[PDB]
């Protein structure tokens, strides 16, 4: 085991970009605790991230967007909710 | 239901920047038809491409790293064969 | 003699990738305006984006990074005010 | 005193950004400070030539198709002017 992020986005709405950001930078500071960050097509406006099966945001829940720094932390808080 | 790829990298290497450019090529090709696209780490130089399974890519056995239309072409004949790109 | 965008991020901060990012992001809505995009890196812990000299965002002023939501808007106003 | 730029154009309707882009973070991530910039010039006619300081240092035509990440950083390390 270990964790696998998912980032699920609407393709029509061009959100790969982003997608793949997120992905990247999720991969770059936890490039060792991580199994694999998975990039899923999706429609209608569909923004959700996952840890595990855990929802870490979603667009509408959470008011559009992640700040890269807040991600980090979500994926932080759910991996080991004491590592700096 | 739908196929997915995984590019398992090193990350050591410093292979994400690589692994990240091949994932959008394939995923704004292939939005209707990609389960999803995963990126794993990994390490000594790695680089290998499945697509549910089936190696379409490994750094050692094709020589480098894959170009962007060459594994267009691979997923293609993988996942829909008659598909002109 | 098209519009220039640049964004000056701070490297150490390993800021590349999201300033990678905002710049696809506005080549990708402003493919046809734009003359080019540049990524300057900034040895201080900067992250301020301009269009043909003017500042349209830094860091501290405006709070943070940007949503491409937002960047996409500025740039539209300074360039092709008639858009949506 | 004037660090050395990069200039990366390519073809847009072509769908090349990703590929330009790519590229263009190999170089910063590579050499953050010894570049002054790495630009991105969109184009047309499936055109595709990075130069450095004007100096040409791939063209699609020319080089046939494509840099590798390996190739582009040696051709670039190649101007830094020691």
């Amino acid at each position: 085991r270990k964790p696998e992020v998912i980032i699920t986005y609407c393709t029509q709405c061009q959100w790969l970009l982003r997608a793949a950001w997120l992905a990247q930078e999720l991969l770059s500071t936890f490039s060792d605790d991580l199994g694999k960050v998975s990039l899923e097509p999706a429609t209608g406006g569909a923004f959700r991230i996952t840890c595990d099966g855990v929802q870490i945001w979603e667009r509408k829940a959470d008011g559009g967007f992640p700040e890269a720094k807040v991600l980090k932390q979500r994926v932080r808080d759910q991996i080991d909710p004491e590592r700096d």
